[PDB]
């Protein structure tokens, strides 16, 4: 009652809109969806509450592991005989007294067997207990559990302990991993039951193909479509039917009208049966203007655009009136219509507004059942009648040739272009595709998707299709895959094969593929919000990337919708999130007065008022005691004004620094510092950060210890983000405050045995970086966007634009001089030398490793083609890594042409 009413203010607070703005909302699917995926929110809720108060706590605190148990064995080595050496405390009694307890044990111990160690130890001091019975009442393992000292990170889950990615990062950089004792009940009370409640709103025919016709569609009139009538002669509709991005017959124009009356009242015919339209068909349009002319060829340009769905939700043939208010074009559109833009009306209605008109053929036309579908594909099936088609192939018709030529076709990269020879190829060997399951996504763009005698016989083979990879079902969620049956398949394959750790890694993906979904309910949906409400890591996350769009109308409903439904059963969170919010609110707040009021004044003034406006009682108690959007593990505790300051970088970053009110804050870090920079777009850095994170896990696993930085990057609105403050780090430039200058000062910083592992760790990042920033074409490198790290460790800061950026393929980090000394440890002839040999051999293993993995980052990057990054428009934009890989060149010639861009960048050497 009173709690609904309450409930729905917090998550109006939490999305930025209130929840009575969906109450308003005429459209059935929004209704429906609202009302439909609280089965998704129940399900989550029951995993939550099944073995109470574990399975609550692991939702909250779930365990932060690895894919794999099994350890590289460069990683093995490290280990003293496989062995790790691990410090547990015990906070105990008054004053809080912590006690260390220094263990010796195997890297693939359990967390309970880790607690029983350490209760030996404790127990060892009681010489009583240490002979007879040194078990002390089974050393009540299950009365205890492991926390990670400094943060909110717990070991509740029975894995191995070199699985957890802390206990993992302490082996690889040689870090002794600090763990907290702490009892069950203890954190089981800090944990509070979950009161989910429905919300009010819970409460609340014939054949496609049994029609002989072609599709007709009306174009009536358009309303707000005000132009200049001095320099605009007429108007014009352009149409067209499409699946996806590609065209299911030509595109048909309306006659054309002078602007003053937009009432063209034509029924437009298009060359498509009507059972032959696909599931996801869609009508593309737009409003288009032409003039000219000065005796040259004339001159069109587009007003406006608008898509729509062809069949409804509810697989209901759409019929009668419709008004599609239309969408403004985007800068750079090479077409006079936009297939890949956003389907729907837009959400402002004071925007152009044409009136269609469907047909209606004396019933409610829906969409053929399975049931239909399958008998069509069976029915659908001489020796030399095989022959009169290339699209069909009878019995035993399988060549080994033919089979070597599909499997060589299965290997090339997605950008590649399949031929017409080879799409009728594949087609006709669709049965035998099924033994190479990978090939799928190849034989999807095979099939004539305005062919329901194809479509119905592909249907029966996505149906009994083998599963594939996470990483590959992937692609077939992208917008080159608009088909249900498809993108069903594909979301069935990350149900089963996506850990959550490659979920976590790959969510900001899978969160804009979702824009690409024709309907608000769909399998994706429900797969991702089943995830965050079952994992609260994955949870914030889901809620940040959701939350970082909704100022775009594009998809304000959509992710507005699948918010409200989020924070209705995420609990708890939902308080700690709104925490957060408020936060941001306040740095938005404050940093718009900055940029806007007082950007024309000296730091010490502009100081003053942030001091003065941070001391405010509104503010202070906002911006204090809350969770770290950029790791919610971390608690960001009161805030030290005295070191927060107003940065020299230009959108006038805030440096922010809080104490990390930990016990244990001491053993990982006092103080947490953080960016928040309001002005620019942090989404290509995000994006490159978790390219690098990819490309370094896959140099890992190879045996190349190439030590990346992937730092903390998150946007959480239009144009504003946070940014994690990488410890004991400076620039480039600050370091030169000759060439030997940068090689001198790690020579100081590491000075004794130590040298020669820095040295190694400068070398080694070095190679890291060289190859990722020239495979992706990060902006130009310089002295103020390289850092070192105190122990040697080199990293670059502020990527910006990737791929081709210029509008042939550069070198963005060019190793100077300064950088050769440090490599080959003060040498003269920093050239030939057996340092930078060892060097070349690094950026060349590291170059072919990513060469190996490219159809990945090839599908990383198409994936991103929803969102709106300027570098990122077009497949022809993701062809850049295609040339920096050298993909259509050999092994062999890719390593030559790296060597040679290598040697023109340098002036030598490679
Ligand atoms: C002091 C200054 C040179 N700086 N800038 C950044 C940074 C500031 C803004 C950024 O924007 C992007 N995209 N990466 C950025 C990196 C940064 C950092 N992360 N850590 C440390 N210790 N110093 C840093």
């Amino acid at each position: 009652n009173r709690e609904e009413k309450i409930l729905n203010r917090e998550i109006g607070f939490a999305i930025g809109m209130p929840v009575c703005e969906f109450d308003m909302v005429k459209d059935p699917e929004v209704q429906d969806f609202r009302r439909n995926i609280l089965n998704v929110c129940k399900e989550a809720v029951d995993l939550r509450d099944l073995n109470s108060p574990h399975s609550r706590a692991m939702y909250v605190y779930p365990p932060n592991v690895e894919s794999s148990p099994e350890l590289p064995k460069h990683i093995y080595n490290k280990l003293d005989k496989g062995q790790i050496i691990v410090v547990i405390w015990v906070i105990v009694s008054p004053n809080n007294d912590k006690q260390k307890y220094t263990l010796k044990i195997n890297h693939d111990c359990v967390p309970e067997q880790v607690i029983a160690e350490a209760i030996r130890k404790k127990t060892r001091s009681m010489l009583l207990s240490s002979e007879q019975l040194k078990l002390c009442v089974l050393e009540y393992q299950g009365k205890y559990i492991l926390k990670v000292c400094g943060c909110d990170e717990y070991f509740l889950e029975k894995y191995p302990l070199s699985q957890y990615k802390y206990i993992r990062s302490c082996i690889m950089l040689g870090r002794m991993p600090n763990l907290m004792l702490m009892a069950k009940e203890s954190l089981y009370s800090q944990l509070p039951m979950d009161c989910f409640t429905m919300p009010s709103y819970s409460r609340r025919t014939k054949s496609l193909w049994v029609i002989n016709s072609a599709l007709r569609i009306k174009i009536l009139c358009a309303t707000y479509v005000n132009v200049n009538i001095r320099d605009i002669d007429k108007i014009y509709v352009r149409t067209g039917i499409y699946h996806g991005g590609e065209p299911l017959c030509d595109n048909v124009n309306t006659q054309r009208v002078p602007c003053s009356n937009p009432r063209w009242n034509e029924w437009l015919n298009y060359d498509i049966y009507i059972p032959d339209l696909p599931r996801a068909a869609r009508l593309c349009l737009s409003i288009c203007s032409v003039k000219g002319r000065k005796g040259a060829k004339e001159e069109h340009c587009p007003l406006a655009w608008g898509n729509i769905n062809l069949f409804d939700y509810t697989d209901t043939l759409v019929s009668g009136k419709m008004a599609l208010n239309l969408w403004p074009v985007p800068h750079g559109l090479e077409d006079l219509l936009n297939p890949i833009g956003v389907t729907g009306s837009n959400p402002n209605k004071e925007t152009p507004c044409l009136e269609l008109e469907f047909d209606w053929f004396s019933s409610v036309v829906k969409f053929p059942d399975m049931s239909v579908i399958e008998e069509h594909a069976n029915w659908s099936v001489s020796y030399s009648h095989a022959g009169l088609s290339n699209r069909l192939a009878r019995d035993n018709e399988l060549r080994e040739n033919d089979k070597e030529q599909l499997k060589a076709i299965s290997t090339r990269d997605p950008l590649s272009e399949i031929t017409e020879q080879e799409k009728d190829f594949l087609w006709s060997h669709r049965h035998y595709c099924v033994t190479i399951p990978e090939i799928l996504p190849k034989l999807l763009l095979s099939v004539k998707w305005n062919s329901r005698d194809e479509v119905a016989q592909m249907y029966c083979l996505v149906k009994d299709w083998p599963p594939i990879k996470p990483e590959q079902a992937m692609e077939l969620l992208d917008c080159n895959y608009p088909d249900p049956m498809v993108r069903g398949f594909a979301v069935r394959c990350l149900e089963k094969y996506l850990t959550d750790d490659k979920l976590s890694q790959y969510l900001i993906q899978l969160v804009q593929v979702l824009k690409y979904e024709q309907y608000l309910d769909n399998l994706l949906v429900r797969f991702l919000l089943k995830k965050a409400l079952t994992n609260q890591r994955i949870g914030h996350f889901f809620f940040w990337h959701l939350k970082s769009e909704m100022h775009n109308k594009t998809v304000s409903q959509r992710f507005g919708l699948l918010l409200e439904s989020y924070c209705r059963a995420c609990g708890m969170y939902l308080k700690h999130l709104n925490r957060q919010v408020e936060a941001m609110e306040k740095l938005i707040n404050l940093t718009d007065i900055l940029k806007q009021e007082k950007k024309d004044e000296t730091q010490k003034v502009q100081m003053k008022f942030l001091v003065e406006q941070m001391r405010r009682p509104d503010f202070m108690d906002a911006l204090q005691g809350f969770l770290s959007p950029l790791n919610p593990a971390h608690q960001l505790g009161n805030l030290r004004l005295e070191e927060c300051r107003i940065m020299s970088s230009a959108k006038r970053p805030l440096w922010l620094n809080w104490e990390n009110p930990d016990i244990m804050s001491e053993l990982l870090f006092q103080n947490n510092e953080i960016i928040f920079k309001n002005g620019d777009d942090l989404r290509q850095d995000m994006l490159t950060l978790q390219i690098i994170r990819i490309m370094e896990n896959i140099w890992q696993n190879q045996g190349l210890d190439l030590r990346m930085l992937p730092y903390g990057c998150l946007s959480i609105g239009d144009c504003v983000g946070l940014i994690e403050v990488v410890r004991n780090s400076h620039t480039i430039m600050q370091i030169q405050c000759n060439s030997h200058t940068l090689h001198q000062w790690l020579k100081d910083k590491n000075k004794g045995e130590i040298y020669d592992a820095a040295i190694d760790l400068f070398t080694r990042s070095c190679a890291g970086y060289c190859v990722a920033t020239f495979i992706l074409g990060i902006g130009d490198r310089h002295n103020s966007n390289i850092m070192v790290k105190d122990d040697g460790q080199l990293f670059h800061i502020d990527f910006g634009h990737f791929l081709d950026h210029k509008k042939r393929e550069r070198v963005p980090f060019v190793l100077t001089q300064d950088f050769l000394i440090v490599i080959s440890k003060g040498a003269q002839e920093c050239t030939k030398t057996r340092e930078f040999e060892r060097f070349q051999e690094m950026c060349y293993k590291a170059y072919l490793a990513i060469r190996q993995h490219a159809n990945l980052f090839i599908n990383l990057f198409s994936m991103m083609l929803g969102s709106g990054m300027p570098e990122l428009q077009s497949f022809d934009d993701i062809a850049y890594i295609r040339k920096t890989l050298a993909l259509d060149k050999t092994e062999q010639e890719a390593l030559e042409y790296f060597m040679k861009q290598m040697n023109d960048a340098h002036h030598g050497g490679w």
